[PDB]
């Protein structure tokens, strides 16, 4: 009925977090989603994803009940330069098991252009593509990079962000709270999302974090995750 | 289309804030909702309310649109003693114009027993009455002191709390974020509320803060508001 996991820090070679592409783990006990320099020389078009080994069940076929979950994590985004404009963003996401990876850059390594991929994600977009509003912003992506609801927030460069994503099965209310404590700012964005109806092909989904850097040179930024807890609660 | 007000501090004798009962304004530029001692001797059964002079419009009869508002405020609750247990709580609330005052203590000076008063309020209950869950908790009161949704939170004694109450007319999603920055804690509670259906007798409502202390000696705490901004935005 309940699935949980908590990372107060990130230990190297954990049998719990399954890393992909540029994503590695710093000796610091930090999860680094995208490299800023590989082999001494600066790079771009970097993409890093990190999933949780076990599939989380979001709804029951027999019972017909949808899970309620809450996940929290701290991240640190540093944007070194002012020109060219930094990119692309960081994002929490849920996809069905054994599902293709998303494109780089703008799609945050989660979504693909042809309407094929089935995914959900809460994004922290730092770059304004053709479909984006002023950046940076918080976005609720339901099967598309185009957020169904967004919120502009002022990023604290190199500061520690505290995120909370809470979803209540009964009210189908997805909520996102972004707060920068070291400065006293809080951002809250919430919209209605019908999980059962949006992931009808798998009662199970993989949960993970992802980030990506620009397509040009220097259109990059750091994407570090400091901690990350999760917990679903499926009744019935 | 838009009504706003902001108090980065509280000036004495402002023509924008109709104070009621025990509620006064300290010289430090703080709004003190309930006195802990009057003239030198300790007291209880204290009740303080503070409204905003102008009525805020929440919905339009003709167009049919409901307003969307967001209000933030910082408060400081200090509970001096451990026995007897402290009471009662602090709360943001909306009532129709020219409406009666609620009862002391448990009703937070907002609601009355006989189902007569029409009101809404986000409460920060510090005392567990017969209808309450473990305290302290955040509660969403829709026409009753019995919250339709609640959330237990650990209070930081004498610390500054940052509250955010955001309501989105289109999704009818009421959200409450309570965060104690000095410690790194965030609490988020959200439930669905149909403002237009819950205040059908007045397109207008008075907005205000309120607090109350126990019914017994020493079952008291301080209720200070440091800042408080609001903003509705009714389309059409
Ligand atoms: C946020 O991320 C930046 C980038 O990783 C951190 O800055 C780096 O600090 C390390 C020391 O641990 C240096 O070796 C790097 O050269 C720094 N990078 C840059 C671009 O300056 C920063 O320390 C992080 N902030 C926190 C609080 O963890
Ligand atoms: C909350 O308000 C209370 C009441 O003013 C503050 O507590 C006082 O703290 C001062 C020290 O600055 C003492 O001199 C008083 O004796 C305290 N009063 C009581 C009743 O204990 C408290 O510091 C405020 N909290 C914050 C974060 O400012
Ligand atoms: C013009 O857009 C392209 O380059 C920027 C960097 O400048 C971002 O990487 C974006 O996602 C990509 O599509
Ligand atoms: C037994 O309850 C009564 O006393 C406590 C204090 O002990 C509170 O004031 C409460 O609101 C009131 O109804
Ligand atoms: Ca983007
Ligand atoms: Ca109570
Ligand atoms: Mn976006
Ligand atoms: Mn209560």
């Amino acid at each position: 009925e309940t699935q949980s996991f908590n990372f107060d820090h990130f230990e190297e070679n954990s049998k719990e977090l399954n890393l992909q592409r540029q994503a590695s783990i710093k000796s610091n006990g930090v999860l680094e989603l995208t490299k800023l320099t590989k082999n001494g020389v600066p790079v771009w078009k970097s993409t890093g994803r990190a999933l949780y080994a076990e599939p989380i069940k979001i709804w029951d076929s027999t019972t017909g009940n949808v899970a309620s979950f809450e996940t929290r994590f701290s991240f640190n985004i540093t944007q070194p330069y002012a020109y060219p404009e930094p990119a692309d963003g960081l994002t929490f996401f849920m996809v069905p098991p054994n599902s293709p990876q998303g494109e780089d850059g703008g799609n945050l390594g989660v979504f693909k252009p042809p309407e094929g991929d089935n995914a959900f994600a809460v994004e922290f977009d730092t770059f304004q593509n053709t479909w984006d509003p002023q950046v940076p912003h918080i976005g609720i992506d339901v099967n598309s990079i185009v957020s169904s609801k967004t919120l502009h927030f002022q990023l604290e460069n190199g500061g520690v962000a505290n995120v909370v994503i809470k979803y209540d099965s009964p009210t189908k209310i997805l909520n996102v709270v972004l707060a920068f404590h070291s400065v006293g700012t809080v951002y809250t964005l919430s919209n209605i999302v019908d999980l059962k109806q949006e992931f009808p092909n798998s009662e199970w989904v993989n949960v993970g974090l992802s980030a990506t850097t620009g397509y040009q040179k220097n259109a990059v930024e750091t994407h570090e995750i400091i901690s990350w807890s999760f917990t679903s609660s499926l009744q019935e």
